[PDB]
DNA sequence: TTTTGTTAAGGGCTGTATCACTGTGTAAGACAGGC
DNA sequence: GCCTGTCTTA
DNA sequence: CACAGTGATACAGCCCTTAACAAAA
């Protein structure tokens, strides 16, 4: 074979072709024997299938450098999870391997931290926000906020961390620069313009369940996390506002900008409010002012608009002053009692405010009227105690279909047992009703039985599909028509809570959604009044009273769902366990710094970088 | 021409190319690539571009800026990156540069495939007894075919592991570069393929709990080569040995199971047929190709690597607590304490064999105490022949604590005190602690370790302990004591004390019947008829050892947390295939290829 | 006169979209003490 | 016409 | 439960490969 033999030999057997090549090139190419040879091969090289020797051949007579920027290191050791050590090992074998520093060395990647952590660029507030330091060089801060740990004082069990939240807010802004200037281009905007941007920031607040870490005898350790989500940057040209940034996948975790990690309880309620006052006194002042801040050479002046919607039903209740959820007081948004929610199912309205809230634990706590517990309880509407989160409670799609669904299973199994005709039913005869739908589910729709409540459960069986197969096991039809227009009413109602923008998508949906919600529960009230116990819950409450009214508040159901963080636990455990020093003291501030890391728009594109 | 794109080019050298691909199909039988290959090397070198040459050449060798699969697949284990995450920094990689510097994930495969057992072709002469002679085997179920219905004992355990001869076949062929260099590095040819000999180190243990969370144990069979030599004519000159023997990096692993290693049943269960083969290669020559030369292999099997508790376990002895305190000899606690000095190697593994058959017969018809001092404490069947042995820092902490209870005693002066009570001698040790941390800075003990034990055997730790003695004939005593003690440890403690401490070597008999001289006259206050396997075993049998394994030193508790690292972050979340990915994981772990790529820089 | 696109049928690498599979977090009910 | 952790699994 | 996240696996999409016209330059 040619390569077997010595470049004495290969020269023998091709002189030949050699000498073809040499006039071919000088009748056609001018004498680039050099060039036309590697044509050729590269040519033969695809022909055989090997694009990859190709492409690497083509790269090195092109001379083009093969080295990343130790922002991408930082990206790919970052996304993946590699410590330190092990993203040592890994650059210096590479740069040893192919003698060329394809991945930067671990000071590189420091210093590029440096720039997309809080802290580095500068700012400005006007006017000075109040009681919040004009230093801009703030990184990681102590999460105490200066707490006194004296052996006199109060114990403090817990280890937290946070940014400064106006400096975040920088830090944040900064991190989408890019896709703020794309934005405007693409909205036929300048690069080079100035005028006031808001800001709808998405405040969060969730605790993460167990976080140990155990060899049994499970010491439980609980955290809290503080977030933050930039959901839409507008820019006002004209009388109108212009939308040059909306965050694609505002549940995602890669979005959630972590601004406070604590381990303590969330029912903790004293540390609670020592770690939290601070962020929300930064908050608060930044509500008064406007930030202006240098991106792309020019000043830029940003407006915020702080919305607490990522609060879970008993967080709402515990930062607002509210009862516990077990309370007659069933709604966030209204005063009204489970009976009274049950009677009244259509017309309510949202009432409850951060300052009403205020007010009525200053009448709690005054007695202004010399009233007994039971009559002081019913004037405050159960709050109890002082508000310390301006929230604004919401409902998630998910839940919507949930209350629906178990309404119309326990419709099912009734309407099965003709309790329309028979008051009493002993538990014998309910059960083989419910055995009878479940098994007939299971042979004509396919489903599994659950024994408990879930999401796709309630999905797949809201359906007409459904009604005609529980119908095949109802006697008569007026029940069957019953049946069918209740369900077409759920039907109707369903896009407003499900969609990403109803006003858009199914304006008819949303203008109906309240006379549809009213016929409803006329037909449940008239021609199914067997089911009706003084009983219901928070979801069926908020999904027939309170969809219209928080729609005209968001615009949107979908989108304030209480489903990503779930993954956030998971998370918080990886980088405590692979990427934090082993002290409690550092292992906090190295899990913050890390996940702020892990959520910069700038890596996920480098991350991304295929599409 | 180059300005042009794909199609012009196409277009323009039509004619080049059929003429190239007539000459290429008329010559060369149609091998084209070969052809221009050749053609442009040959010009890069004309035109005096020799860089442009040489990389070229690399980049068909694969050694410059693209990375050759077993390089990605050595980075990729040995930084613990799932499949998931080795892929998106490919991704992410070859995308913003535009060259594919790692390699994808099927490449990475099939590089593993060379690497795992079951690749390369082999034969056994005589074959083996009652083993396949399929050479194309890798991972295997460890339970070996055992039973598992429901009438049949329950099986509680899972685990997989390689055939014992597969693996050693793997293992060598890992470490060819190696061998063969070293052959060059003794003036030996190339070619050679004259009776190579393999020593190898074979070990076990249990690796704790394992569980992610009930406790999980876990047992791990592992091998190491030791030493390979060579004979030319009649000199034996060895071509390799291992320069970490008790590293973690060359232990290779043989058997990785779920069970905990004193549940006997399942351990011989599964442990049986990997002793099996082992027996069947200790009479038959291994063949195997190296370098193109067939060369032949036979090898010397030593089962070293096993704790007291484990050689007891598989030897059929007692539990630890037996009078019956050495794994080496005969002796009792009592006669071990009293003799202390004069005793010999004994135990063999058929030796254990047949006093198990004489406990199991009764032959002499003797009582349950008769017959346990007629076998010496040998009342199980024994299933592992192994090599019991020493760890230097067994040796240091026993003299340690011997003399630490000798300090505190000479503080108290207990001769003079037979009927001291306990407060009174734990006064004595209080003070011999405070005075430690005021001389020495010795922070008082609970529990002895080697880091006490090296700072404490110091001659100046003598002066300071002989700072609270009044007798100064009793501190020529001590002194003397703490010389000999320095003059044993280095036979011990060194890697190979033919070498390092010859003279120690020698004079170590002298030395140790000296030591347990002054003990028996000037110390007998610490008699009381109780001594410890590693006191007894560094006063009578230091030197056998040597004689025996050369070395004290060279023959786990990182194979935990590396057990689990690997199960929770490169293994699928499923019973039935989580030991297979992690035996896999460990088994590229330990081989000297990808590790030689990981230092690269050296 | 010099560069590229293009048709049609069809052949390998490569990229990602699943497989199957279990641990695990979260939460939905069940349930029992308030001696 | 109860409250509220603990526990059990889905 | 739902889903995350493992290594293995199945499937689709990739740029071509024969001749010829020919459109842009
Ligand atoms: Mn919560
Ligand atoms: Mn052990
Ligand atoms: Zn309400
Ligand atoms: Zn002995």
């Amino acid at each position: 074979h040619l390569l077997s033999l010595t470049r004495r030999a290969q020269k023998h057997r091709l002189r030949e072709l050699k000498i073809q090549v040499k006039e071919f090139a000088d009748k056609e190419e001018g004498g680039d024997v050099k060039a036309v040879c590697l044509t050729l091969f590269l040519l033969a090289l695809r022909a055989r299938n090997e694009h990859r020797q190709a492409d690497e051949l083509e790269a090195i007579m092109q001379g083009r450098g093969s080295g990343l920027q130790p922002a991408v290191c930082l990206a790919i050791r970052v996304n993946t999870f590699l410590s330190c050590s092990q993203y040592h090992k890994m650059y210096r074998t590479v740069k040893a391997i192919t003698g060329r520093q394809i991945f930067q060395p671990l000071h590189a990647l420091r210093n590029a931290e440096k720039v997309l952590l809080p802290g580095y660029h500068p700012f400005e507030w006007q006017p000075p926000l109040k009681n919040v330091s004009s230093r801009t060089d703030v990184g990681i801060i102590d999460g105490l906020s200066g707490l006194a740990s004296s052996v006199d004082e109060y114990p403090v069990d817990t280890i937290a961390k946070r940014f400064r939240y106006d400096s975040a807010l920088v830090s944040a802004l900064m991190d989408m620069e890019e896709d703020i200037l794309e934005g405007m281009r693409s909205q036929d905007l300048d690069d080079y313009l100035n005028g006031p941007f808001t800001v709808v920031v998405k405040e969060s607040c969730d605790g993460m369940g167990d976080v140990s870490e155990k060899h049994g005898p499970a010491v439980p350790e609980k955290a809290v996390r503080f977030s933050f989500t930039v959901m839409r940057i507008t820019i006002e040209h004209g009388s109108q506002n212009v939308k040059v940034f909306e965050e694609p996948k505002p549940n995602s975790e890669l979005c959630c900008k972590p601004l406070c990690l604590m381990l303590a309880d969330e029912s903790d309620h004293e540390t609670l409010t020592a770690i939290l006052s601070p962020l929300i006194a930064e908050r608060e002042a930044m509500k008064s002012s406007e930030l202006t801040l240098e991106m792309g050479g020019i000043p830029r002046t940003f407006k915020f608009i702080f919305r607490g919607t990522g609060y879970d039903e008993k967080l709402v209740r515990e930062v607002e002053g509210l009862e516990a959820s077990g309370s007659v007081y069933i709604c966030t948004l209204c005063d009204t009692t489970r009976l009274e929610a049950s009677q009244n199912l259509v017309f309510h309205s949202i009432t409850r405010s951060h300052a009403e809230n205020l007010q009525r634990y200053e009448v709690w706590r005054s007695n202004p009227y010399h009233e007994s517990v039971e009559e002081l309880r019913d004037r405050v509407k159960g709050v109890s105690a002082k508000p310390f989160i301006e929230t604004v409670p919401s409902i998630d799609a998910l839940h919507c279909d949930i209350g629906n669904a178990a309404e119309f299973y326990k419709i099912f199994q009734l309407e099965i047992g003709e309790v329309y005709k028979h008051p009493n039913a002993s538990k014998e005869e309910r059960k083989r009703w419910q055995a009878t739908l479940d098994k007939h589910l299971r042979k004509r729709m396919n489903l599994k039985p659950i024994m408990r409540m879930n999401g796709n459960f309630a999905r797949k069986l809201m359906t007409q599909e459904t009604v005609d197969a529980v119908c095949e096991l109802i006697p008569s039809e007026e029940r069957h028509e019953a049946l069918r227009e209740l369900m077409d009413l759920y039907l109707k109602m369903k896009p407003v809570w499900r969609s990403s923008c109803p006003a858009k998508e199914c304006p008819e949906s949303l203008c109906q959604y309240s006379f549809n919600s009213q016929r409803f529960a006329e037909l449940l009230s008239t021609k199914f009044k067997y089911r009706y116990e003084g009983k219901i819950t928070n979801y069926f409450h908020k999904t027939l009273a309170h969809v219209p009214e928080i729609i005209e508040r968001d615009g949107s159901i979908g989108a304030w769902a209480s489903e990503g963080n779930q993954s956030g636990n998971k998370l918080f455990r990886r980088f405590r366990k692979m990427n934090a020093r082993q002290s409690k003291c550092y292992e906090m501030e190295d899990v913050l710094k890390h996940h702020w890391l892990y959520t910069s728009k700038y890596l996920q594109k480098f991350m991304n970088a295929h599409n």
